[PDB]
């Protein structure tokens, strides 16, 4: 079977074979599509296990040329003897490359993809305390901002075993910045990190309570108590936002980190779980001058820009949220470009995903995307993946939700 | 029992009704096709002429859901009404509707189109019952009654006008045009176009049919009209009751130089209403425009009037790289306008903001009162500024309830011409 998609822009068809291989559940039925559903749908079995090494082994083998050869069949074999003895098996260096570069491929949510085989794979599975993994995450963060010039990277801390010494990081990135609730109802700071800040202070963390505060790492290793550590502030780079036309804006006092380090998710790979891999590349403008800035929910500063602008903000129909949006927008690239921090707009990297796309339909025979996710959120039809239908299917090696480990951690002091 | 979260409220909704979807949607556990226009060619009875054990099902289906919506299931008339429909179809193949069964059809339609921010409005619909029409000129009038009760000098109406039912599939009624006001294109000598890009091959076969184009950029077609399956004829709707809004900007003097008008009544001609089984292939339904459509899609797709290049100059944006974000800045400003000019002229419009809020609050209602509340949130989520609407941070839930709006092919492709 084939299946074609179209864009509406262009009238290129595309046909995905790919989805054949998929593997796990969408969330949809027959009858009915979660597509927008966030998050839809204790450790794996000798017997579970095998066909999920068998099938990885399998498709590494095929991807450099070599399956059914010498080496592929002692592989098999190998891991075979690993499970039956051990309940589980290691990979090769050679394979956690390959699986983690293959699972930012199947990223269906994620539009920078076009980069996905430059990607700089730390192993860090010798690790085995939270002082190591302090260290493996400094020289991350050291490698991966290059003074600016951002490279894509991720470190892949041990495996999960029995499922009661799991290593996190408890950290939804690497760098975020602290939010506190006020006895007045106000919130200082980021308010998606409220409940988070308050758990670094309960563990000892000393807030300065400013508007901007880079939060510790807070790390756990082999399933015990996590640990706090504060990333040494010569390794965070961040950029003060300023606008090339309104002088007044420098004094919003606005600035963002040039990082995006996500470290909450699980790494899959043949059956493995991964469930400490964080992973970093550069930030396309969106993310931070819509989402981050002008959610409700977050530092929400429309209202406080549109004022400067004296636009009149009696009515929704003059649009002046809109307004507002783009400029900050505007300031958030002018900002990042002049201190040479690497940054991409939405026009060039929905153009750069679409290119991808086209490009893994003809090579591999598909791409599973998430529409939802791809279309960024302002100006949507004016960027070609908005014309663009895409199929979503679920493919492995791949990124998966995980629960938030405070929800789920049983504490062993005092 | 599903759920469905907004994120930004929290607020979490409970879909059973869900249970009660006929169609496929495409999608399957292994593979999501929310992103596809037609996913879809799942219907309800074969092409044309379906036999007893094919359209009774469907049937007894509305006539029980209808008879349920109004406290009335195995009551008397329901029992009537069930074996009326038996002997009408053991007879004629198909069966006819009561008024009152169509216009509640009619308006569980629009209250079941997924893919519709406007549906807050769905039981304030006129429903124009023009069954008895035998030619295209009683389509001319009955169009024109419609567009005319439905502009109502600006203070627009929703309303639909219900053709006869197909029967053979040969006897079609159709309107060719996609909606009833449309802009021509025209293929110039060099390369480009003239219009709306989208419209040149309809434009083509008006011309091809006896239209004299005056060949400008907002030429108002024709109506291409097809009465019981015959060869479709041409008509020039009176332009007094086309209402057409010219476009001017709250700051910019500049901007009414551009030259752009709109029409104010979106009305769609070429979807098929189902109910019961019966297919409805000319049903020209109109409401209010969303500004963005206008502003967003139409002035600012690449193949529609794509004129942000223009706007931007004027503007005297840095145009040299897209991270100037000189497309979006154009692009905020060309829909102020539209807004502004439809609001001058006291023609009904909504903006994206109220638009979204409105379909959050049925939404809500439609959770409480009916367990459900079909949405494509590809859809739904306007074509800019996205994530300030709150529709984007609303999970929807997307299934096919019947009555329904179609799609349908476009009849060129598959009328026999006598
Ligand atoms: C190199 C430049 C990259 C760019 C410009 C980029 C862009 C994006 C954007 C804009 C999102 C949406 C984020 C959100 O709205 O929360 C995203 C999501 C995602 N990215 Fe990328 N990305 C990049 C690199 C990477 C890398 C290196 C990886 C992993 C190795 C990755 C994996 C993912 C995943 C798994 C998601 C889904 C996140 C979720 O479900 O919450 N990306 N990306
Ligand atoms: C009264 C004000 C209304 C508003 C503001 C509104 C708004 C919209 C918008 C913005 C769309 C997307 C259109 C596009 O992108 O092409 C849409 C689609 C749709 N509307 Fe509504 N609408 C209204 C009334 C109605 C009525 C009266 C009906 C039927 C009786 C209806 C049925 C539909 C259907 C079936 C679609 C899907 C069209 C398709 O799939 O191509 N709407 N509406
Ligand atoms: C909740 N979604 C996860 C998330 C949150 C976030 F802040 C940033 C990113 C992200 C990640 C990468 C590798 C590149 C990029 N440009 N953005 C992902
Ligand atoms: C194939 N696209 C369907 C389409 C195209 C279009 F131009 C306009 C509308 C539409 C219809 C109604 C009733 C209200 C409204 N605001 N828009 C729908
Ligand atoms: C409800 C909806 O699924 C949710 O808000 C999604 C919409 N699309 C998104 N797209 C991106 N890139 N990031 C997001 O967080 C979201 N949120
Ligand atoms: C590919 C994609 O599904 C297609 O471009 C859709 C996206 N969402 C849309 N949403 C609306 N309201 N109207 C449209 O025409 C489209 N086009
Ligand atoms: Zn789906």
């Amino acid at each position: 079977r084939f299946l074609k998609v179209k864009n509406w822009e262009t009238e290129v068809v595309l046909t995905d074979t790919l989805h054949l291989k998929s593997t796990l559940e969408t969330g949809c039925t027959e009858y009915i599509c979660m597509g927008s559903i966030m998050h839809p749908s204790d450790v794996a079995t000798k017997d579970q296990l095998f066909p999920l090494a068998k099938e990885f082994i399998d498709q590494y083998y095929s991807s450099i040329k070599r399956f059914g050869s010498k080496a592929h069949m002692e592989r098999l074999e190998e891991v075979n003897k690993e499970i039956d003895t051990t309940s589980t098996y290691q990979l090769k260096d050679t394979e956690l490359i390959y699986g983690a570069k293959h699972a930012w491929r199947n990223a269906s949510r994620c539009v920078g993809r076009i980069q996905w085989s430059k990607l700089q794979v730390f192993d860090a599975r010798d690790c085995t305390t939270a002082h190591g993994m302090f260290n493996y995450i400094c020289n991350h963060v050291k490698y991966a901002t290059n003074k600016g010039n951002l490279r894509s990277a991720i470190t892949i801390f041990p495996q999960r075993t029995d499922g009661k010494h799991d290593f996190r990081v408890w950290n939804s990135q690497l760098i975020r910045y602290a939010g506190y609730k006020q006895p007045d109802g106000s919130t200082l700071g980021d308010p998606a990190n409220v409940q988070f800040t308050e758990i670094c202070i309960q563990q000892g963390w000393k807030p300065p309570r400013g508007r901007f505060d880079v939060l510790p790492l807070l790390l756990q290793a082999n399933g015990n108590d996590p640990e706090l550590f504060q990333i040494p502030p010569e390794l965070v780079l961040e950029v003060p936002i300023r606008h090339p036309k309104f002088e007044w804006f420098k004094d919003l006092g606005l600035k963002w980190y040039g990082l995006p380090a996500v470290s909450n998710m699980l790494l899959e790979i043949g059956g493995l779980e991964f469930s400490a891999c964080p992973f970093s590349g550069w930030y396309m403008g969106t993310e931070i001058g819509v989402r981050d800035y002008c959610d409700n929910s977050r530092y929400n500063i429309l209202e406080e820009v549109a004022k400067k602008m004296n636009l009149d903000m009696r009515k929704t129909s003059s649009l002046w949220k809109d307004q507002a949006l783009v400029e900050i927008n505007i300031a958030v690239l002018y900002s990042f470009q002049s201190d040479k921090v690497t940054i991409v707009d939405h026009h060039s990297a929905t153009e750069s995903f679409i290119k991808h796309m086209e490009n893994e339909y003809r090579c591999r025979g598909g791409c599973p995307a998430d529409w939802v996710w791809i279309v960024p959120p302002m100006s949507g039809s004016i960027t070609p993946v908005f014309h663009q239908e895409m199929l979503n299917y679920r493919l492995t090696p791949s990124f998966e939700y995980q629960p938030d480990p405070w929800n789920t951690h049983v504490w062993k002091l005092v």
